[PDB]
């Protein structure tokens, strides 16, 4: 039973299914949505994240601003996308059936973003989907979709940054600082609203970000220990500002400690017209990605921004059910696994490969498909055993020549791959 | 003149009219009394007591759950019970004459408890007995038909515990470090009800349970110098989790300390259907209870549980009353006394005894009246001086035997004497 | 058990043998006894504490420093004195039967006061008596033949001042917010020398003085809850800068509380330099009518002889006290401390259970009295000496007494008149 | 690289090697054993730890004051103890040997226990083993041959306690929150000694008892950092009192901790005073099951000879050790800790990968074995030894298993079955 210290919260391991899912997807969806644009040390002038328009906006001449007094016009206020958000075209089952078939095991949508704009029926403002918009509790109805499906679900919440409760914009990193809430009356807002989330919603993910209000970090050994004793399979992210942490995150990309890489199908998480596939993720790469992430003790969190009426953008689904293609033929050298002696390896040719583990097994992921049927990987020896292709279970021919690993691999057996080779051997 | 620093507040010593008062009332009564029922390291799934009642029906499947799902049904709210509670056979009046000829010198209701209900007209919730229930500023008429009868007037106010600002029961003893209203809202909630109290009220004791809020344990500077710059005689318990009290009270029980035991008169504070007078101390047991607290320096506040409809239940009445007799004879050696140089001795046949002092008199209290003439009293030495048989003024014979000390007493007198004998020696 | 907590060591209240012990002695004692000298908003420049020398003469140009330099010499350093500090006609039995005979319940010598030596033989300095000058334990021989009398040790400790820390004078009151130690070395070695004390003499006070090193404060709750352990009736002062103290310090409350001051002006001795007999016996009743102790510092010389002059005025506190000391040792406060007739002489009253003494400070010329703005209900009012039953009434505000003049005169220094009631 | 603040030290996960380790052996060796004595809620009066003599003797007329008045006399210092502890048959080889061939994984000595004695050649004070005493670096000569071994060695620190800094004992438990040395200089006394132990001998456990001092916990994040980046397969225990742990300490939980106690009931040696091999094995297996490390404490002799008992009673474990292995290295916890035989036997899982290993905390007499309430769906089950299929069904709540007598018999104290899923 956890007291709400951080010597004794640090009882609260990393949840094993956690570990074990490898592969989440993040929604990140609201007002902001509707006008979905953004540009193709000055970030927050050209700012590529389009979930930040109304900052962008409230930076008057920049690129967002001067997109907005054409679309919409000068006396437009950000707050107004609320009514027009009404997210007629949604379908949670769809999203969730797509999000299964992607491969994906846990489900995080965006609560309240840095604008505000909560995407439930919260007691603690009418600045939300029930009262405007939708007219509909969206984490509840995407919550009870995503089960359906066999999903977990998460929430994302923006405790750090609330611009409801400023007016001023962010225009370079150190305003950061003190353009925040800073209230006594924000501080326990937002311990309320995360409080509110744990109890309508049990999520197994609490995604915090841009830290937690000063005035309220002690709050959080309160609502961690709450938390895990009403719910201890649930886990909480780094963002909180805090020494407490089920697992870290990174945007940017061997560790003993559970972490998670996040980024966009493409540059922006909120939905941008303005991107296009040049700056989007291959499958291919997307694949890679997961695979690089898996075995450096990673799971990869991989965003979706839809549309204000709650439709994908048919890229983004594409990409999707690409990634869950290939997550269909290769997901048993990815789910359940663990890190190897090391990550990495790479070939005589130069093509990059990837080891993950399960038990005795050692998953061979090469992050491409070799022309030839003599494969050599450097550095690497195996003791005696069987190694074998890992999609039809066919036996191979192996050998120690040197420092090095020669593995002959069939072409018969290559052109059935799909982007990865993968091999397999038990030790 | 008191400042709001510690070392200032120490200035404020424990009040005379508090030392001298020695038993004081308390009442528990709130809307928890309406339904009045409790069972007869898992003390929180089978509490006694009954203002308990919110708490324990949170816990599902517990004994006093499965009593309300018959009574009331399932979706009866706790916090309908406040409707029920109209106290319309209340009558302050009869409850102040009845504390007064119990022998009471002060009177303190609960006027919030645990389940946050107030009891007063208060501007900070409309979960009160003037907006609901009653429609009655119940502590203001209870303040002023106990000070109509001549008795002193304090407040109890739960600070550390609010369930009106908690979802969540209380299942073992450490849920109580993080299940608490925990915002700054709650901190300012308690700092200015309380205030309210001491303006509207000015109670001659601040009476707080379950300690106070972290963060506004330093308002309590400023609360207690207010409190004591503008009523001097108000006195503060210590239960407020801050380095400074008055007195210190006691629930399991010679201190150069004042201090206070308090108990109901059965095992509950609040009503107990469910009790009986097999849980209940006689009113011998409360007299000798009241004996040996006063002789180690302490006050008994002894607890009153009303019904719903403001009727005191009939077992307690016959005790107070009870009580209050043996308080008109032996008013003298309890009222207005410190202690001796001991609280306790033993006679030969082993009965014990307890001591106090007033000026140059040692008053010598049996718990309970001897059989014999002869009586020894253990380990006690007397100087030259006059023993007299208290009730009466008779002379008695005296005499120093070893380190024992003989009295001798007749039948006649000890015939007169109600469950105490009791003697006095002027040195 | 007390904790070390401030919740848990306000259950130490003050114990009941100060609060009715009423006078006390302090001693202030030291390497600057041997020079003994003070003058006669610049109050550090012309300082008349003659303990604070070595402060004075690190002024330059001040009359100490003057004095300093035709007397000893500018190059004699102050920590030269110690060895001139021999103490050769002390005797601590003569001094614990003086402070007996006048009536004193506690005797409080300064163990080490702002110059930093200190009187018993310490482990954490060689600045001290028994190493230096008297080679003797002042403070532990002083304590024997104090309790062997039958009265209470404390013992003063410069725990917020040392100047063997500091080499910068006091010349302004604001110099004391900075000109401090300041360090932790500082906070562990006062810690350390007060718990040497407690240790060594289990005092029944402990007396600091000007704070205690912010460093070091919260040391201050496991030292109290250490000393008071091992010794309940032990007592500490309200000179710490913390949450608890057992009564406070001044140079109706309803707490305890302490009065300090010198026959004279000067704490430690000053050649340069008085309550009459009258005086103190006024002091000592004005003090005890409001709840207070009276700590009266003798100030002695090199030699450890007190000169004749306050050895005098002890003896003649204590003869008053001795005639008295019912109405003063043991009482408690009235409603009020004082009150006045109608031709100005003052009173002060105390109480002990239903008899309140009435004392005058003064005695009346006149069997007439008239006590302003006072009525009493008690019934019997005496002249207290022989209980005698006076003729009293109360008439509208005030309070009239007839005292005869025999009675009158039977009476020294103060009319003492007594209510049963 | 770890920074020095909390949130980068979380980073830090209990190192893998210490998570396989599962049994480790302390020692609680020093002045102290030389003695060798302890009696057979007045703990502390009549304490049964060795160890904790210094404070036994501190407190008068206790059992612990008459034995040393008598065998050595009142006036015999304990710290003169230390010229009595030569450790002259003292062989660091044979200690690293025995601890190899009871099946430990590392071994943990008191490098410094409360009563402040050094047993390295620290430059923070004298009172050690290389200036007294032994003449020699214990710490660092039983390193040596605990690597040379192959096994992990780890330091115990005594940070918040050291007698060398308090004169009063410990006679009750909350004298605990006071009775410490308190000062700033103990902080970094402490700090500068656990530095040392870091610099010199690299440790791959820190294993700090009784908190740290106060003044010194901001110290411990730069401390931890700073070992961590030195040396990242280090570790640390929970006794410090700070938000960083790699380890719980104890004298299903998802946290790795470690469960201490001697093979009798006195850590340091005593000579006034035993678990079997039997109740060693299944206190490991308990241990282990529950996610823990057992750390079992041996106290030698002044001269460093361990007893014969404790001695065989390490080897017999080892044997069990040598058997059974495969089901406690490197295992991690299954579902549950436990379950029971409808005829009382106990019983306990590890898990590695796809097996799950059952044992029983015994051998049952009879082929037909039921456990209660519980289920398996792995599709065989095996005896451990021998790997053989045995017949299994699960019946309503309850598992039936049939071991052949044959099979039974192969076991040693422990019936080890094997579920492969
Ligand atoms: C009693 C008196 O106290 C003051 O604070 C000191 F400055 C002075 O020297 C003397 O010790
Ligand atoms: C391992 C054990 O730990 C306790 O905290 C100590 F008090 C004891 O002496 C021994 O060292
Ligand atoms: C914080 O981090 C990520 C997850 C995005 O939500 C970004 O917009 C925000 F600033
Ligand atoms: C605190 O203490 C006593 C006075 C009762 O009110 C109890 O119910 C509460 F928990």
């Amino acid at each position: 039973r956890y007291k709400p210290d951080w010597e004794s919260l640090r009882e609260h391991t990393v949840p094993k299914w956690f570990d074990k899912a490898k592969f989440g997807i993040f929604i990140h969806w609201g007002i902001y949505s509707v006008p979905g644009w953004a540009t193709p040390d000055a970030w927050f002038f050209q700012n590529p994240y389009a979930e930040w328009y109304e900052n962008s906006l409230r930076i008057k001449e920049s690129p967002t601003w001067e997109y907005h007094v054409k679309t919409y016009g000068e006396n437009f206020e950000y707050e107004k996308f609320a009514d027009l958000f009404t997210a007629e075209k949604w379908d949670p089952q769809e999203w969730a059936d797509l999000f299964k078939k992607a491969g994906a095991k846990y489900v995080i949508p965006t609560t309240k973003h840095h604008d505000g704009f909560c995407l439930w029926g919260t007691k603690y403002t009418d600045f939300n989907s029930v009262k405007r918009g939708p007219k509909r509790d969206l984490v509840g109805d995407l919550a009870k979709a995503v089960r359906e499906a066999g999903l977990r679900f998460g929430v994302y919440y923006s405790g750090g940054l609330d611009w409801r409760f400023t007016t001023e914009p962010i225009r370079y990193p150190e305003d950061l600082s003190y353009i925040r809430p800073n209230t006594y009356e924000y501080a326990d807002y937002a311990y309320k609203q995360v409080m509110e989330l744990v109890d309508l919603y049990l999520p197994d993910v609490l995604w915090n970000d841009m830290g937690w209000p000063e005035k309220g970090k002690e709050d959080l050994k309160y609502l961690f220990a709450y938390y895990y004793n009403k719910h201890p399979e649930g886990s909480v992210n780094d963002r909180w500002g805090v020494p407490h942490w089920d697992f870290k995150t990174a945007e940017y990309h061997l560790p003993g400690y559970k972490w998670e890489f996040t980024r966009g199908i493409g540059l922006s998480f909120g939905y941008n017209r303005n991107e296009g596939p040049e700056h989007m993720l291959s499958v291919e790469q997307l694949v890679y990605t997961l695979v690089d992430v898996v075995s450096k003790g990673g799971n990869l969190l991989l965003n979706v921004g839809p549309k204000g009426d709650g439709t994908i953008p048919d890229l983004q689904k594409e990409r999707l059910l690409g990634l869950g293609e290939w997550l269909r033929k290769y997901g048993d050298a990815i789910y359940g696994t663990s890190v190897w002696e090391r990550c990495c390896a790479k070939t005589e040719d130069g093509t990059e490969i990837r080891f993950t583990r399960k038990c005795n097994r050692i998953f061979v992921i090469f992050l491409g498909i070799p022309t030839g049927e003599k494969i050599v990987i450097e550095d690497l020896n195996l003791s005696a055993g069987t190694v074998r292709h890992f999609l039809t279970g066919e036996r191979l021919s192996f050998k120690n020549v040197g420092k090095n690993l020669e593995i002959t691999v069939p072409k018969k057996l290559l052109e059935t791959d799909s982007i990865t080779l993968v091999l397999e051997a038990v030790e």
